[PDB]
């Protein structure tokens, strides 16, 4: 299917940071295991070490949210969509999307940051002082179960093009057509997985689980996340997070 080809290559022309290139890495980068080698990884790769940390969290959320946006354009049929459409599914999809693609980089040991010569342990975040280790967790938690599943990225691209084209975000105008939209994605999705991984012919039913879980790992998100807005002065949202959040 074209539509499958076309999504694929916008994802790897959008996203500069893949599972492929994830795992070739992972098979030299820098351990962010301590302070001692975080403020190393400061002098090199990118105030309380925590909130440093925080910060450097922002930076990446609003890297990925500008990727999804220039993937979301490269979407057959979503530029085609009203604006006020493109901007809700935008709105309600990028932090979906952005979780399921934070898997990609993610071991039971840490995740691959600072464009992969960094790699901060799972363990040196939970150390962490509350609210902060309660962040990556969750997160971890699902990733595990996630690549689990073992997904490439031409899975994944089709999993994030089906998070985003979501005929179910409140407020959208010509709902009929993005559910078809949708429709199409998720038939391309089926079919690629029923060819791509036949030893589980029902991997399928399990993503739309996967994606059931993503919009509560997110719900989840954003609170803890109104729980530092209003705990850590010193701590501040960026505006376009801040943005993305209202109202959500
Ligand atoms: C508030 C915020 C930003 O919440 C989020 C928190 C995490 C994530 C996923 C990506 O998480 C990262 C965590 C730490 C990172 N550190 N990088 C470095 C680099 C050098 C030195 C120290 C740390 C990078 C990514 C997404 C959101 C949100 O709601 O957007």
């Amino acid at each position: 299917k074209s539509l499958a080809k076309r999504i694929y290559e916008a994802y790897l022309k959008n996203f500069n940071m893949n599972k492929v290139k994830a795992r070739v890495i992972l098979s030299p980068p820098f351990v962010i295991h301590d302070m001692e080698t975080l403020c190393m990884a400061e002098k090199t790769l990118v105030k309380e070490a925590e909130v440093r940390i925080f910060h450097c969290c922002q930076c990446t959320s609003v890297e990925t949210v500008t990727e999804l946006t220039e993937f979301a354009k490269a979407i057959p049929g979503f530029a085609n969509l009203d604006l006020n459409d493109q901007v809700t599914l935008l709105k309600y999809g990028v932090y979906e999307a952005i979780f399921a693609m934070l898997s990609s980089v993610m071991n039971k040991d840490g995740m691959l940051v600072a464009y992969g010569n960094g790699f901060i342990t799972r363990e040196f975040l939970k150390s962490l002082r509350k609210p902060f280790c309660d962040i990556m967790e969750p997160k971890f938690d699902f990733a595990m179960k996630f690549n689990a599943l073992e997904l490439d990225d031409s899975d994944i691209s089709l999993f994030v093009a089906a998070i985003i084209c979501c005929g179910d975000r409140p407020g959208l105008l010509n709902v009929g057509h993005i559910e078809k939209m949708q429709e199409g994605i998720v038939h391309v999705l089926r079919l690629h997985l029923q060819s791509n991984h036949p030893d589980d012919i029902f991997l399928f039913p399990k993503l739309l689980q996967k994606m059931a879980d993503l919009r509560q790992l997110v719900t989840e998100h954003a609170q803890l996340v109104q729980i530092i807005k209003k705990t850590e002065s010193d701590a501040a949202l960026h505006p376009l997070l801040q943005e993305i959040y209202r109202d959500m």
